[PDB]
């Protein structure tokens, strides 16, 4: 618990609050701490990761949710497992990966969402979720180089019996529907779909780095030379919804089966129409198999 836990070093800065590395009797974890104005925000992800059957191994594994008083103000805290590497941001901009690399990179953040989308039906039922604000700085890659989803505290949860949502993200991500503001909020299939969209975009940061003969694209966040690094909703909307253009797709990509697979799939995930793009258990099951290949 937080009573333990001393901070060591820190490593980011969420939505809201701050992150840190710290140790739980000499295990290294991480530490979002929020203030106490911000506690609907910290209460809401708490929330969200107590959600029954929600742990997987490509969701951040989540400990637990307490209060810590320094003897003047209180600090609300959310624990989780620690990655070294950081987010999928900060690896891609580190290193380049190999075509089997980029596969679990792209296999593990599919099943993480489709984990995440899907329904557990029984006693001890799981709710779709959907995320709301998916990228590459709140995947984050373990050890074992697979991912794993974080900041889930703009997540919406369904109510599948009556078809309904639990309560009432980033620009640069954000799908079309949701810049001209067209997506209907209460239809949470919507919701699933946008989150394709994001994913998407955050598949072609990753096979810009798939170096192939020591070949490969430098890194890029996507629409990075059509809009500023801080980009507006309407910036955005100019170019995805009005001009209707999408990463571009380097032609280095039609030499190796793995890239090809990967561009279709984004290709598959930029449609304006969100009833037009994959699932995500689909796209899990296509890299599954291109995985087996
Ligand atoms: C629920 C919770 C508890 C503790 C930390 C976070 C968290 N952590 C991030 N980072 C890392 C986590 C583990 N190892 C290294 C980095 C986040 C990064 C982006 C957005 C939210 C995050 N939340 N979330």
């Amino acid at each position: 618990i937080a009573r333990t836990i001393v901070l060591q070093e820190s490593i980011g800065k969420g939505r809201f609050g701050e992150v840190w590395r710290g140790k739980w009797r000499g295990e290294e974890v991480a530490v979002k701490i929020f203030s106490s104005r911000e506690e609907r925000s910290w209460f809401r992800e708490a929330e969200i990761y107590q959600t029954v059957m929600l742990r997987h191994e490509n969701i951040l594994g989540f400990i637990a949710a307490d209060n810590k008083d320094n003897g003047t103000w209180t600090q609300l805290w959310l624990v989780s497992d620690y990655h070294e590497h950081g987010s999928l941001f900060d690896y891609l901009n580190r290193y380049t990966v190999t075509v089997e690399g980029m596969i679990k990179l792209a296999l593990s953040t599919a099943s993480g969402l489709a984990h995440l989308h899907m329904e557990i039906v029984g006693t001890q039922g799981k709710p779709a979720i959907a995320h709301r604000d998916l990228k590459s700085k709140n995947i984050l890659v373990k050890k074992n180089g697979t991912c794993c989803i974080a900041d889930l505290g703009l997540a919406v949860r369904h109510d599948s019996a009556t078809d309904t949502i639990d309560i009432a993200g980033t620009k640069r991500y954000m799908a079309p529907e949701v810049l001209d503001d067209s997506i209907n909020m209460k239809h949470f299939e919507s919701f699933k779909r946008a989150d394709i969209y994001a994913m998407g975009l955050v598949f072609w940061e990753i096979a810009r780095r798939c170096s192939i003969g020591g070949i490969h694209e430098d890194y890029q966040l996507p629409y990075y030379d059509l809009v500023p690094s801080d980009p507006s909703v309407e910036e955005m909307r100019k170019v995805v919804c009005e001009q209707k253009l999408r990463p571009n797709i380097p032609n280095r990509w039609q030499s190796c089966e793995a890239l090809r697979v990967m561009a279709k799939i984004m290709r598959e995930c930029w449609y304006a129409n969100g009833a037009a793009r994959l699932t995500a258990l689909r796209i899990k099951k296509t890299l599954s198999q291109l995985s087996q290949q």
